[PDB]
């Protein structure tokens, strides 16, 4: 037993797929050249909302006199959503150093922003003061064993989409996404690969599986990469611990070089955390993965970018 | 002579030639879309195409067209005018083929495309913004290098090509009702037009033009060509050109109908593509939706309900905005 079980993701699929888009897989021949191996995006920047962050949120909702939480986006977003369906009142708390597009977005869903500072922490405890102040529920980013639970089925779709896949690289933050994509692939095959992609400036996944034991993020992290800034908790840990095959941090070059190229090359319109999977798969590191695995499905989680970045 | 300058064989055998290296691109919806338009939308997606653009269909038949059955009498180099997507597609398409590339290109092209057409490795050469000059440059170009005319939208073999978008679009969409296509040169809507009402007539065909450049919309109401009489001004940079000899007649009996949309229209049907479909479309390719969205195009009946729409192109600069 981990905080969630396989039957929790189909029931989260049960439960959310009448609302969530089984999203495409697209390809590319440009890009498979600079790989070296078979790309396959899977595009969940199409999701409603923006990112994969809906099926939690609205499986966590289904499956209050008001709801709240923390975020530096995208979870934010797709729990104003999913509330506002059900008639529900909401509070989101975002650091004041949070992507301006994502926090516009959050107040045009209707919710109350309440500015935090960026860490773990006063997230985490600015959250809980208007818990008191509202008496409203919390729903977890990733902890949440409801969220993580909505996010696992994400793999059940690519299993599917991609009959003959070698490998899921995914960005990883909370852990939530790529640890409950883990609990579902790794029962039905462990031929595949689950690797999880990290900035440098923020591998407390990297650092935990080079330690053998949880190491978060003691500073707040400076990177390009505004939505895997947080990190992993208690919940998703063992499973990134027991179940991910490899972890591969990125400098934020290599971040900002791989979303320009998903751009494009791609012309699909990414925020640049969702960069960070190819950025990996493109990696000095990553080409010295056994050349058996070829069949690569990259996760491009989002794509609620500001239509002015740093243009970096 | 009641035979167009292609027929859809020259379609269906461009297909052949090219189908091993252009992408069958996908076709994706929108529900958010669909709700603001009160149809359904298919978005054909040759922003996805290799080099960025459809053009590449075109620009890769006519090459292959080109090329005989031993070395000998092989195109020494390949000459074109462009505003820079079909010199990307044609510099892409002469390199598969080892075969030199000069394209002539507006100095006041995008300069996205003229990297892009470095960056295949094309000599370029600037010419001003007119059909008239476009063609003079690219005449003295040839007799320099002793190279061929590959013409961005009236040379038959790119018409061909660009026709089989309109061959993908019929399988992808079992029940389309209507196709939509940005109209500059008319080389894309009539190689359409041909695949589309050679096989299922009772699927409409419509161009979309920005007003400012409405050269289709007054040759289609006179009956005759009707040129642009001063280069036109837009911010769909992809269709200044004015339609031609060889699309004009094509597009005279088989394309239904031609919908005009202010740079404002296009400007707003461009952001909402990106901001709603998360896709990098380049102005040019917000032209046929602007279209749909339009007031005029509320007079489409209520039965054609299923609209292809093709986004053309994905070709713009990151940097640059408004
Ligand atoms: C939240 C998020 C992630 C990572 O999810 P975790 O559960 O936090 O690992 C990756 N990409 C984007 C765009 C996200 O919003
Ligand atoms: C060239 C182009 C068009 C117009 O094609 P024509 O054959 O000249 O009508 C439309 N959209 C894009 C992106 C283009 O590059
Ligand atoms: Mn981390
Ligand atoms: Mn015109």
């Amino acid at each position: 037993q981990y905080d969630i079980s396989f039957a929790d993701v189909e029931k989260a699929h049960l439960n959310i797929q009448d609302s969530v888009h089984l999203t495409p897989v697209l390809t590319s021949s440009i890009l498979n050249q600079i790989a070296g191996r078979n790309l396959f995006f899977k595009c969940e920047l199409f999701q409603k909302t923006g990112s994969f962050k809906i099926r939690g949120a609205l499986n966590a909702i289904r499956g209050p006199k008001a709801v709240v939480t923390h975020s530096s986006g995208n979870h934010g977003q797709a729990l104003t959503y999913a509330a506002k369906l059900e008639g529900i009142p909401a509070y989101i708390v975002v650091p004041q150093t949070a992507p301006n597009c994502k926090k516009l977005a959050i107040q045009a869903y209707g919710a109350s922003i309440v500015y935090s500072e960026p860490s773990d922490e006063s997230r985490e405890n600015v959250a809980q003061r208007i818990i008191q102040e509202t008496e409203g529920i919390l729903v977890h980013p990733n902890q949440e064993p409801a969220v993580i639970a909505g996010q696992g089925t994400i793999a059940l779709e690519v299993l599917n989409q991609v009959p003959l896949v070698d490998a899921l690289v995914v960005p990883v933050g909370g852990g939530g996404m790529v640890a409950g994509i883990a609990i579902t692939i790794k029962t039905l095959k462990p031929s595949v690969k689950v690797y999880a992609a990290e900035p440098s400036n923020a591998d407390d996944c990297y650092q935990s599986k080079l330690k053998g034991e949880l190491t978060p993020n003691l500073h707040p992290p400076e990177t390009i990469a505004d939505g895997v800034k947080s990190s992993i908790g208690l919940n998703t840990w063992p499973i990134i611990r027991d179940l991910v095959d490899d972890v591969f941090t990125v400098t934020e070059d290599e971040i900002k070089y791989a979303t320009q190229l998903v751009w494009e090359r791609m012309k699909l319109l990414i925020e640049p955390t969702a960069g960070v999977g190819l950025a990996a798969v493109l990696s000095q590191h990553f080409q010295t993965v056994s050349p058996e695995v070829k069949n690569i499905c990259i996760v491009l989680s989002g794509g609620n970018v500001d239509l002015t970045s740093l243009s970096w």
